């Protein structure tokens, strides 16, 4: 039931109904982007069924990390999104690190492989119309992530 948690039809959805319920109740709406690094060298290495053991856990963690009500999606082929209602940057920020750690500190299959992955947050802003407005955002402070390297969190500035 995690690729039905985690469905990513489900969530554009979830996420566009909680865009308009945040601004609506003046709730802050935050939004983790999720990439696992090396996720092709991984299913090149132990194969499709051992990937995908990978995604399991991961979303599994996720629940074990954020025990409040939040959305998932895996909206790529190693890519999630985290939706988190009533919740402010800092708090999903964190969360985001533990994520990131607690993957990071999991071994994997046989011989112990350390996975990792790279995450990028940020929150409804005032001037945004759009759940695309905040998705631009973590997608942004991913990438920014990913220049320094694999097991890296970055949140959104426009500094």
């Amino acid at each position: 039931s995690l690729t039905q948690l985690c469905n990513r039809r489900k969530l554009w959805a979830d996420f566009r109904a909680a865009f308009a319920r945040a601004k609506r109740l003046r709730q802050p709406l935050s939004c983790i982007s999720i990439d696992i690094d090396n996720f092709k060298l991984i299913n090149d290495q132990f194969g499709h069924d051992k990937g995908d053991e990978v995604l399991c856990f991961l979303a599994k963690l996720f629940q074990s990390v954020i025990s409040d009500h939040h959305f998932c999606g895996r909206v790529g082929g190693e890519e999630f999104i985290i939706v988190l209602e009533n919740t402010h940057v800092e708090t999903a920020f964190h969360l985001a690190e533990q994520i990131r750690q607690r993957f990071a500190e999991h071994p994997f299959f046989e011989q112990n492989e350390h996975i990792y992955l790279c995450a990028g947050v940020s929150s409804l802003h005032h001037g945004d119309h759009d759940i695309a407005d905040i998705y631009r955002r973590s997608d942004q402070a991913l990438y920014k992530a990913k220049r320094n390297g694999r097991n890296r969190c970055c949140i959104y500035r426009q500094s």
